[PDB]
RNA sequence: GACGCAUAAAGAUGAGACGCGUUUUAGAGCUAGAAAUAGCAAGUUAAAAUAAGGCUAGUCCGUUAUCAACUUGAAAAAGUGGCACCGAGUCGGUGCUU
DNA sequence: TTGTACTGAAGCG
DNA sequence: CTCTCGCTTCAGTACAA
DNA sequence: TCTCATCTTTATGCGTCAG
């Protein structure tokens, strides 16, 4: 009658089992449908189903957001043409269509092959009079004669194409704050403001401090050895306030008109000049120098005085490359002429020719180039640029992602203010030209869509096409960022109508500090017992204690208030340890800016206050910000409005207004807030306000409160849960249907979640503060001294990892600063094409282009080697762990490799616990369906929820051990199990019922004293209980109930009848059977080739011509009965295989598969034969065999292999021969064990011979490892343990792989031929795979 | 087993952008050559595409979830499969039942 | 002319 | 006043019929 | 890889949800 459902959800994984009240599990003669002969099978109701796993949405948000970038590119350039065509039409009406035609071949071609000109000499002399498109731009904007428009619309064109970056927002003009020069008329400022008129002598410039690095300690002792120092922090003349600011907000040292704070001089620094823009010269100048410190940074030099110092810049790059190239010729010729052919001819082995026309990159080619440099003569400076990385260079590089696109913009003004005289169309329109370049969305606006995209929010003032030109009287911008948040802030989940407060509102922090205060207790000499504060008491220290300190101590709660006021000897207080949790921290903010306490004190103006807060929290553009703000501005001066609009915020509480101040109780009148205020001696916080029954506010709560599908499609995040969440609730529901529709009497779910010891919670939990604090004094830096930080910005991550490197690169030893990490790289050790890990074990903050030029690699062994030293440095100082080490040192250890792929990744992890909370979340409220007027729910199914511990512990503790290596029968086992044990023990404590049951509750450190009771728990299992003095205590070997003398675990039938479930050869595994969703091909383009496998790139781009993909990813295979036209003699042969249907082909075959099966060349197509076959479709055979459908074209091993569980704990007890970790007679008592039964491993030997032999039939690899093995015989049990662990790869479902037995490799038997299952069976597997449909396809066709 | 707060890890989801990479063509290769070729010279850049494409034609969308078989239903979605016992090499056997 | 067996390929910071 | 988490299919080239 | 915001699940400290 009564059974029980034991569930394991595993990522890729839902073990399942299905028990009785005696511990046994059923077994049934389940119908067989199919046209086989076959009409019952008998089965177990135990198994697990295994599924791919779910992935998430970011990889297509990646190829949606490169798309959009791809149109929004190729709409600018359109609207370039645009501009320029009616001009065109003048001097080449074809030229655009040369330029859309040039990836055609010549014959298809319509205009002349050659784009550009049209005719092969004009061509030619264009190439000879601009080797690159930089010596044609540097032509056109230093040059003032007439050019050919087509040259001025390809510079225009490639410089728009490539526009560089947005990381700067200042105008940064390229074109007089830029020359080193500036240094002098800064001097001259500094002489005339300055009215002594100080040495102005002929110092270095600035190239003396970008020499080796710009810094601190080097700029400023070299100004000071330059020009003798009449003032260290008040030189007045490139200061470190004029090239990279303070990290505080510190005050002007010597001030000229007003003592201001002071910052860097991006965009924190305009209001910074209100010592005398707010009270009406070297701060401008000092802009123009910083200016040119930045493009002298990010541009090498300019010796002729050019616009374009980028064109510069590359142009010395292709003469730099040219001589280099000559040189390295001439000296090849020389010394190694053997060489030439390899170098200069060979583009295979990363030479030259490899760098160029192969595929090496500039490091390939520098390392293998360095060998050859060395043992040359004459190579000195060869190899002193190679050191630099400055060696032959190209110009479109990694490197270029550095670029400011304001360089960019500039170089456009000044071509065309070059060339508007000689066309007067070019200053009709440049501003429009200067928009397109300019012009980007808002982040906040989105896609511009008008009704047809699920991500877009953007509202629009009018229907008209959004252009860069009109955008601002389209979009509107106001209500486009509003919807940008509000879409994706939650909702109160109390009130579900209506949105949360901002994280840092006021009336939010009210709420907090009231609601941690109230449960505050005191007790003191005069008490009998402790007592809450009262109303008045709460008032009088929350305006003298947390409105006066931006948090507060007890301590001082004691010296400060219970001392002075209501003065006490002493006081003793609980509710709070040192630190209240709670603050007013916007209020101090507040206060500090509109300096009036009567304000913020005062009542009636709280609700501009939160309008204010909500509004800098919203918007964070400051036009918006401005704007929004604007109304309250006849309460606000000027002044201190404009330094308000500053205050950011971010972040979201989880609470509604209408919650906390908004409803009131019909009786008293009061709002939650008022409650937590004043309750009298009650003093009842949130949770007992809102479930207490006398107040009105439960109801209220009750009245603001189906599919499946619906059930899942409304709750968010990834989607990848949503696989895992479907596939087990409906094994669940497949379970209940099968026995007759009868309801569990309980469902048992292994959690992951655990509980642990105090002291190592709050050692993990603590604040990254310390761990910097402590790590920099034991290496003895003094950063916290010149750069001081706090806890809550380390919450950014980039200036974490710069405390967290000492503010140094571990790729490059140069100093790091603070005020310049928007082009600063956060780079992962391990490629992220490589392995998913985002832990800070694997992030590096490090300069841009050493993580650019580190694609897809570890460092290499050349900066291991230069910096191995400072990772020590940094590894014994406790700042970075021993797996970042060991990450960091990768290459010395051959790099990343197979064996890297190995272990668990911690996402996993998150998705089981995320998976498994909404899976007993949607379980409780599916199977309680009932309740009643006075019982709120009927436990018709108690949902029990074990730690994953208690079962661990059971399996080790009566050595029901497990391994993965040998069968997938391990999550049905721990299936088994998990509701083995649950029904056992609440059948044995129903008192702990409450604990364990979904929705129920009961009520030295709390969860040191937690962990040890779910230790001593578990106890009643056993016979025998060592306890902590080492004495041992016995126990019955019939446990009962204790209240009732039913029985609830004999220590004698019910560990054989546990023994004997494990040891079951019948368990039910089902692969899922899926279609593919996905890309089209691998995403690689490849050469033309006469082969017709490639996929054309698209409609007329014939891929023998023009090159295109392959690999096209099989949606799912069909079988096809039909004749095929074969021989020259031509017949009809009927014939009978699987087609695969590619992704492309997906839509075209689901609208007409006869058509497209004529298509490929079958005629006379039987329709309704027809099958579609997913992945992983199974197949059954001759002798047992199984073999799993993985591809049109590919086979998987498809059964399994039922070890004998008495093999499985041998393996498991010889391996781990030294790291059990119990007891010594325990370990000797396992050793003699193993020792005596060695003859197991031969045992097993044969075992996988048999099983190899009955359906593997790979019998060469069968041979090979049977020679391996009797050449190891004689080595010791634990590598010879360890090595038959890994043999078991196969023998194991699923795909075939490579492994490796002791010394040698046994590489994997391909069952590349699907022409041996035509013949089989096929089984169509339910979701448990007790209902089959056996199918037999020889009896077709 | 839930909720608010602080302090933690480890992860998600959407938008705006940058630089590379690859492919085809353009950038006249020269000499000795019956030549299969051999010697020499040169190589740095540009145009275009970047899931085929789709229609509501937007400077939008097209790689995330949904998926055993059969019977209904456009689809959504609904429905379809006896029990007890003795045994165990991927499940077998025995006995009642319509 | 069609199956095998073996080695190699794969968009990224 | 209630407790005792997982891992590949296709592209190529070279031989057996 | 850069810039923007938004969540989610587990760990520990505080308080609380019932009869
Ligand atoms: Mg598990
Ligand atoms: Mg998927
Ligand atoms: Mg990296
Ligand atoms: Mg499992």
């Amino acid at each position: 009658k009564k059974y029980s459902i034991g569930l394991d959800i595993g990522t890729n994984s839902v073990g399942w089992a299905v028990i009785t009240d005696e511990y046994k599990v059923p077994s049934k003669k389940f119908k067989v449908l199919g046209n086989t002969d076959r009409h019952s099978i008998k089965k177990n109701l135990i198994g697990a189903l295994l599924f791919d796993s779910g992935e998430t949405a970011e990889r297509t948000r990646l190829k949606r957001t490169a798309r959009r970038r791809y149109t929004r590119r190729k709409n600018r350039i359109c609207y370039l043409q645009e501009i320029f065509s009616n001009e065109m039409a003048k001097v080449d009406d074809s030229f655009f269509h040369r330029l859309e035609e040039s990836f055609l071949v010549e014959e298809d071609k319509k205009h002349e092959r050659h784009p550009i000109f049209g005719n092969i000499v004009d061509e030619v002399a264009y190439h000879e009079k601009y080797p690159t498109i930089y010596h044609l731009r540097k032509k056109l904007v230093d040059s003032t004669d007439k050019a050919d428009l087509r040259l001025i619309y390809l510079a225009l064109a490639h410089m728009i194409k490539f526009r560089g970056h947005f990381l700067i927002e200042g105008d940064l003009n390229p074109d007089n704050s830029d020359v080193d020069k500036l240094f002098i008329q800064l001097v001259q400022t500094y002489n005339q403001l300055f009215e002594e008129n100080p040495i102005n002598a002929s110092g270095v410039d600035a190239k003396a401090i970008l020499s080796a690095r710009l810094s601190k300690s080097r700029r400023l002792e070299n100004l000071i050895a330059q020009l003798p120092g009449e003032k260290k922090n008040g030189l007045f003349g490139n200061l470190i306030a004029l090239s990279l600011g303070l990290t505080p907000n510190f005050k002007s040292n010597f001030d000229l008109a007003e003592d201001a704070k002071l910052q860097l001089s991006k965009d924190t620094y305009d209001d910074d000049l209100d010592n005398l823009l707010a009270q009406i010269d070297l701060f401008l100048a000092a802009k123009n120098l910083s200016d040119a410190i930045l493009l002298s940074d990010i541009l090498r030099v300019n010796t002729e005085i050019t616009k374009a110092p980028l064109s510069a810049s590359m142009i010395k790059r292709y003469d730099e490359h040219h001589q280099d190239l000559t040189l390295l010729k001439a000296l090849v010729r020389q010394q190694l002429p053997e060489k030439y052919k390899e170098i200069f001819f060979d583009q295979s082995k990363n030479g030259y020719a490899g760098y160029i026309d192969g595929g090496a990159s500039q490091e390939e080619f520098y390392k293998f180039i360095k060998p050859i440099l060395e043992k040359m003569d004459g190579t000195e400076e060869l190899l002193v640029k190679l050191n630099r990385e400055d060696l032959l260079r190209k110009q479109r590089t990694f490197d270029n992602g550095s670029i400011p696109h304001q360089i960019h913009l500039g170089e456009l003004h000044a071509i065309l203010r070059r060339q508007e005289d000689f066309y007067p169309f070019l200053k009709d329109n440049r501003e429009k030209i200067e928009k397109i370049l300019t012009f980007r969305i808002p982040y906040y606006v989105g896609p511009l869509a008008r009704g047809n995209s699920r991500f877009a929010w953007m509202t629009r003032k009018s229907e008209e096409t959004i252009t860069p030109w009109n955008f601002e009287e389209v979009v509107d911008k106001g209500a486009s960022a509003q919807s940008f948040i509000e879409r994706m802030t939650n909702f109160d989940k109390n009130l579900p109508n209506e949105k949360v407060l901002p994280k840092h509102s006021l009336l939010y922090e009210y709420f907090t500090v009231y609601n941690e205060l109230t449960k505050v207790k005191y007790v003191t000499e005069g008490m009998r017992k402790p007592a809450f504060l009262s109303g008045e008491q709460k008032k009088a220290i929350v305006d003298l204690l947390f409105k006066t300190n931006r948090k507060v101590t007890v301590k001082q709660l004691k010296e400060d208030y219970f001392k002075k006021i209501e003065c006490f000897d002493s006081v003793e207080i609980s509710g709070v340890e040192d630190r209240f949790n709670a603050s007013l921290g916007t209020y101090h903010d507040l206060l500090k800016i509109i300096k009036d306490k009567d304000f913020l004190d005062n009542e009636e103006n709280e609700d501009i206050l939160e309008d204010i807060v909500l509004t800098l929290t919203l918007f964070e553009d400051r036009e918006m910000i401005e704007e929004r703000l604007k109304t309250y501005a006849h309460l606000f001066d000027d002044k201190v409005m404009k330094q308000l609009k500053r205050r950011r915020y971010t972040g979201w509480g989880r609470l509604s207004r209408k919650l906390i101040n908004g409803i009131r109780d019909k009786q008293s009148g009061k709002t939650i807030l008022d409650f937590l205020k004043s309750d009298g001696f009650a003093n009842r916080n949130f949770m007992q306000l809102i479930h207490d029954d006398s107040l009105t506010f439960k109801e209220d709560i009750q009245k603001a409160q189906d599919s499946l599908h619906e059930h899942i499609a409304n709750l968010a995040g990834s989607p990848a849960i949503k696989k895992g969440i479907l596939q087990t609730v409906k094994v669940v529901d497949e379970l209940v249907k099968v026995m007759g529709r009868h309801k569990p009497e309980n469902i048992v779910i292994e959690m992951a979640r655990e509980n642990q010891t105090t002291q190592k919670g709050q050692k993990n939990s603590r604040e990254r503060m310390k761990r910097i604090e402590e790590g920099i004094k034991e290496l003895g830096s003094q950063i916290l001294k010149e750069h001081p930080v706090e806890n809550t910005q380390l919450q950014n991550e980039k200036l974490y990892l710069y405390y967290l490197q000492n503010g140094r690169d571990m790729y490059v030893d140069q100093e790091l600063d603070i005020n310049r990490l928007s082009d600063y790289d956060v780079d992962h050790i391990v490629p992220q094409s490589f392995l998913k890990d985002d832990s800070i074990d694997n992030k590096v903050l490090t300069r841009s282009d050493k993580n650019r030029g580190k694609s897809d690699n570890v460092p290499s062994e050349e900066v291991v080697k230069k910096m191995k030293n400072y990772w020590r440095q940094l590894l014994n100082a406790k700042l970075i762990t021993q797996r970042k080490f060991d990450n960091l040192t990768k290459a010395e250890r051959g790099g990343l490799s197979e064996l890297d792929k190995a272990g668990f990744i911690k996402r996993q992890l998150v998705e089981t616990r995320q998976i498994t909370k909404h899976v007993a979340q949607i379980l409780d409220s599916r199977m309680n369906t009932k309740y009643d007027e006075n019982d709120k729910l009927i436990r018709e199914v108690k949902v029990i929820t074990l730690k994953s511990k208690l079962v661990s512990d059971f399996r080790k503790d009566f050595q029901f051990y497990k391994v993965r290596e040998i069968n997938n029968y391990h999550h049905a086992h721990d299936a088994y199990l998990n509701a083995v044990v649950g029904t056992a023990l609440i059948k044995k404590y129903p008192k702990l019922e409450s604990e364990f049951v979904y929705g129920d509750y009961k009520v030295i450190g709390k969860a040191t004293a937690k962990y040890f009771f779910y230790s001593n728990i578990m106890n009643f299992f056993k016979t025998e209980i060592t306890l902590a003095n080492g004495e041992i205590r016995k126990r019955p070997l019939i446990e009962t109930n204790g209240e009732t003398g039913e029985i609830v675990w004999d220590k004698g039938r019910d560990f054989a009848t546990v023994r004997k479930v494990l040891s079951m050869p019948q368990v039910n595994i089902v692969k899922k059977t899926e279609v593919q969703t996905g890309g089209f091909s691998k995403e690689s383009i490849r050469p033309k080739r006469n082969s017709d496998k490639l996929i054309a790139r698209k409609k007329d781009w014939d891929p023998k011509k023009y090159g295109g993909f392959l690999w096209p990813t099989v949606a799912y295979s069909v079988l096809v009965v039909a004749k095929v036209e074969k021989g020259k003699s031509k017949k009809l042969k009927s014939v009978k295989e699987l087609l695969g249907i590619t992704i492309m082909e997906r839509s075209s075959f689901e609208k007409n598969p006869i058509d497209f099966l004529e298509a490929k060349g079958y005629k006379e197509v039987k329709k309704d034969l027809i099958i579609k076959l997913p992945k992983y479709s199974l197949f059954e055979l001759e002798n047992g065999r199984k073999r799993m459908l993985a591809s049109a074209k590919q086979l998987q091993k498809g059964n399994e292999l039922a070890l004998p569980s008495k093999y499985v704990n041998f393996l498991y007890l010889a391996s781990h021969y030294e790291k059990l970790k119990g007891s010594p007679e325990d370990n000797e008592q396992k050793q003699l064990f193993v020792e005596q039964h060695k003859h197991y491993l031969d045992e097993i030997i044969e075992q996988i011979s048999e099983f190899s032999k009955r359906v593997i039939l790979a019998d060469a690899n069968l041979d090979k490892v049977l020679s391996a093995y009797n050449k190891h015989r004689d080595k010791p049990i634990r590598e010879q343990a360890e090595n038959i662990i890994h043999l078991f790869t196969l023998t194991r479902l699923g795909a075939p792989r490579a492994f490796k037995y002791f010394d040698t490799t046994i590489d994997p038997k391909q069952y590349r031929s699907t022409k041996e299952v035509l013949d089989a069976t096929l089984i169509h597997q339910s979701i448990t795979g007790l209902y089959e449909t056996r199918i037999d396809l020889s009896q077709l066709g």
